[PDB]
């Protein structure tokens, strides 16, 4: 089995700001790309009601944790998980895609996101700077103690 591994969750008030800051709607589709223990994909279907949310998740002490919060939260109707590699699954139909990622993942994660999404797309990121993109906006989230930094982008 997978041995524990560390994560870093993005805290609810980020969350609930990266979602504003997208303009999260109901008629929206929401990726998570890494869900971690889910807190994005369920605050987009119980908080911005959203008619589909799909959080990617390799780790499955993650996607346990995941599981158990959708039904927890109530959105098991909206809500689900793709256990998997986010750079190995189909990420196309999402009109709003959320990242929180700690490593250099940037050189990748560009080809995939163009490739698969469709121009309007949505893209919003926890402290992720995404080189060589332009970002529609840069906001500082203050988080008690904490600021934050929020890019979102908008494909084509
Ligand atoms: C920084 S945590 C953020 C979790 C969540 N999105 C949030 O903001 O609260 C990053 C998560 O991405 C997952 N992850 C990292 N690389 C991944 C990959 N290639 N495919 C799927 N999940 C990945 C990790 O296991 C971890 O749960
Ligand atoms: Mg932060």
């Amino acid at each position: 089995y997978v041995p524990h591994v560390p994560y870093v969750p993005t805290p609810e008030k980020v969350v609930r700001r990266m979602l504003e800051i997208a303009k999260v709607s109901q008629d929206d589709i929401v990726y998570d790309l890494g869900c971690g223990d889910g807190r994005i994909i369920i605050t987009a279907a119980k908080d911005f009601n959203v008619k589909k949310a799909v959080g990617v998740e390799i780790n499955d002490e993650r996607i346990r944790e995941a599981l158990a919060n959708i039904e927890k939260n109530g959105v098991t109707g909206r809500a689900s998980i793709v256990k998997g590699n986010f750079f190995e699954v189909d990420i196309s139909e999402a009109t709003v895609v959320t990242m929180f990622l700690l490593t250099n993942v940037n050189e990748m994660l560009k080809p995939k996101l163009e490739k698969e999404l469709k121009p309007g797309t949505r893209v919003v990121s926890h402290e992720f700077e995404i080189r060589g993109w332009n970002p529609k906006e840069v906001i500082k989230v203050e988080d008690g103690n904490m600021n934050h930094t929020v890019y979102l982008y908008v494909i084509g």
